[PDB]
């Protein structure tokens, strides 16, 4: 069968809807109210073949903060329901991915023992409206309810663009190697 | 009693109206035209417990600058007018407030005497709309209308909105805590 | 009585864990670390809590597994021991003087997981027990627990001063944030 | 009540010192020291305890002496009050701001002592009162007490305020420390 | 199969060249330059290709136009072969050992030409190939390809040992980034 | 199945391994040191290999020559089993995390040994397992192998954490390089 995690979660800042198929064919229907969220959710499904649906709504009168940590929060418990008991599968994921000059690696583990060991040098304050402190925030939250094991180094960039976008490549691919089943298993 | 303070403040660039109830039971109901600095007088109530009115119309067409003065000088009057002799209470107050990597450290007298000893390092200069040197004029401006001497101290932190929630949160506990009376006494 | 209580049974370790917030400071501490066992003492006499661990595990090959797994179970335990966290203090802060050393621990209760540690520690052993352990311990509890943590030195030579410091700081620390705030 | 008293009566001086942790603030200092008596008096409304102190001394050489003897008095008499410290909070914690200073105190009722200080005291001179005398006050009153006593100051430019500052986080941590726990 | 060809005559140069993307390694590589036609036989034994490079060039003045103009070549030929690039990995990674060397090599087959380029060679000839040519070379090659592509030397001291590591790297970057995608 | 087996007897040791490079994660491990026990463990686990270590050793000096003696006569059971080595990956990589640590280890049967070690382990023991120990573990592997073998640390503070981490990196890595190249 397809590995389909669901969450919804509505707080008093945020209502959030997600829908991940780990085993899809990179379906992307993401709008979160942050349209550089969306852009970098719609790479995930492209280069994982994830199935993204995201849906939020949200203080981001305020700033994008609230809705950019309860989406990451909801894809990690998403992420986490869809991967049930784990048998079987790779586990572990890695991928440099460039983007023009920028360069950047991903090492995961689908432990379930959360950290986030994030080197990125993103060298400018907003790529469009988006914060770019946001960025280490939303892995912060998903490693946190998926409880993966998260390793993001930055090798080369001087884009904020190219390195965000870099890293939601390579993280796309590694967690689409880490997810896929071990067939010698 | 309930000690309840009120200000209305008109200038050419502001029109302000403040109620606090320092024995209050945490409504939160401010709208000052500055969004991110209502979401931090909804903390300020609900970490203090303080009832907390602020409704203000102002220059923001300018900046937030002349909105964030006329509001935190509204209410450092109100705190005072609520405060009347401060005989009885525990007039200090201390707390140390985390948000997940952000710790700052609060302490303050009810003194009658303004200090503001302010030593934060907030990374951006914007947090959604809202320019991060309107913080250290917030307090400062509070302090001088209230009479306090408030040291704000960051030992952790690194996302400038967890900074200032934190600095809020500490601020309303501390707050709570001088505002309280001293059974003893 | 909010009491946690859970029994965690892998390949490498054997545990049982039974906390009760609202104790009277029982200690009854069997993880197969003796250091470990005297620093979850500490949590009972100061938090106030009541504290039964007992763990088996493969100490043969080091304590690491029994401390990670034993820390694992108390965070969960405690997690749910605390409930919906209504009406509760949620923060905790205390600083703990234990001779030369002065330990402040600040917590808060809010399900996100977070250890900030900034302990220098400066021997690699006290008795049998690897000081590298400390860390993963308060790490491991903040993971299962949904705490966030901070743990910081602000004086201290002696290894063992430094450790028990921490756990008397914590236990306070924690004792005022599971503590029920009156005008909630 | 908890009162402890003390008379202490030695070739350079001779002070009677009576305490009262369960007090109401009455501040009855006479030192002979007349900044030390103001600190005392902070000691007694910021902490609530009723202090006595009545010393005579050898002044005309300097301070020290007095300061020394009544500190010595004081941790005495304060851990006769204690008696068997049973069912106290025994720890405090208070940082007390004063203007731009602001001094952070912990301590323990341990019986084991320590001191330690961490003040940047800029001055060598408060009034007639010479600085030295404070860290000299708080290690004889450890020595005597026996407490476990760390004293960090984390901001102060003005002698008067650092010192004052102290001696109000000290009185409010050791109010704290000798409350009983109710629980 | 996926096969490229690209002549190209110059005054300076005469290039010809054909590789197979689907290819079982075959070899035959006479670019005027021996060092080079070794570092080409290492392109087609680990990637895989089939790799048929002839030039003769103006190599009396040095070896820098037949260098350039063969990269440029080949870069093109495999634009070609690569079509639509519909289906394909696209990205490639690879860390090749050789003795003490360690060199990574990252690309995607993205359209967008871009060399990131970290050796230190430490000596300037290795036979009579010099050693700035390296960088050239995949200079040459990223340009009419349309690769993005970056070479980071992780370890290395032997001239010799750092630029094959480098190719065998490439080889098997190149080859992953053009091998079928199954779930596409 | 590619089945490799060493019995090696010395004056200080007498060791015995068989590995399957086909395996399906059979461990078997008492080579006297059980903290390099758990790490072949996870080179079974890890690396699908059926792993058995059997040594008796004088572990009353130190662990050093069985330590040695193991991972040589592995690396022996090791080359003896890739036979001809025709068809394989040959080369291996893999970057393996365990919570804050991270270890690259990249290889080739290449045949020419070779260690390029970069572990920075903060400590000299995990349980009674001298840290050193580590590297001469892959040192000696590598010299009977004939392996060419790099391992580069990235991140870690914990050394159990990085030895493991390094253990899971090669054995996917030596998996990697020990499985046939389809094409
Ligand atoms: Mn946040
Ligand atoms: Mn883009
Ligand atoms: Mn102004
Ligand atoms: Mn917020
Ligand atoms: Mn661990
Ligand atoms: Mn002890
Ligand atoms: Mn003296
Ligand atoms: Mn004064
Ligand atoms: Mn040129
Ligand atoms: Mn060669
Ligand atoms: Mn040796
Ligand atoms: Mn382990």
């Amino acid at each position: 069968g397809a590995r389909i995690g669901e969450m919804k979660r509505v707080t008093k800042e945020t209502n959030v809807s997600v829908k991940i198929n780990l085993d899809g064919t990179g379906v992307a229907d993401n709008s979160s109210g942050i349209p550089f969220l969306d852009h970098m959710l719609d790479q995930l499904a492209s280069h994982g073949l994830f199935d993204v649906h995201v849906k939020a709504t949200g203080d981001t009168h305020i700033d994008d903060h609230h809705t950019n940590e309860d989406v990451a929060l909801a894809i990690g418990t998403a992420l986490l329901q869809a991967l049930g008991d784990r048998k079987g599968i790779n586990r572990f994921g890695n991928f440099s991915a460039p983007l023009d000059e920028a360069l950047v690696h991903v090492s995961l583990d689908l432990s379930g023992r959360p950290h986030l060991g994030y080197d990125l040098n993103i060298p400018t304050q907003r790529v469009g409206k988006y914060d770019t402190q946001l960025v280490e925030h939303f892995f912060q939250s998903l490693v946190n309810t998926s409880g993966m094991t998260l390793h993001i180094r930055q090798f080369s960039g001087t884009n904020s663009h190219h390195i965000i976008e870099a890293t939601f490549k390579a993280f796309a691919r590694a967690l689409r190697q880490a997810t896929e089943y071990d067939t010698r298993r």
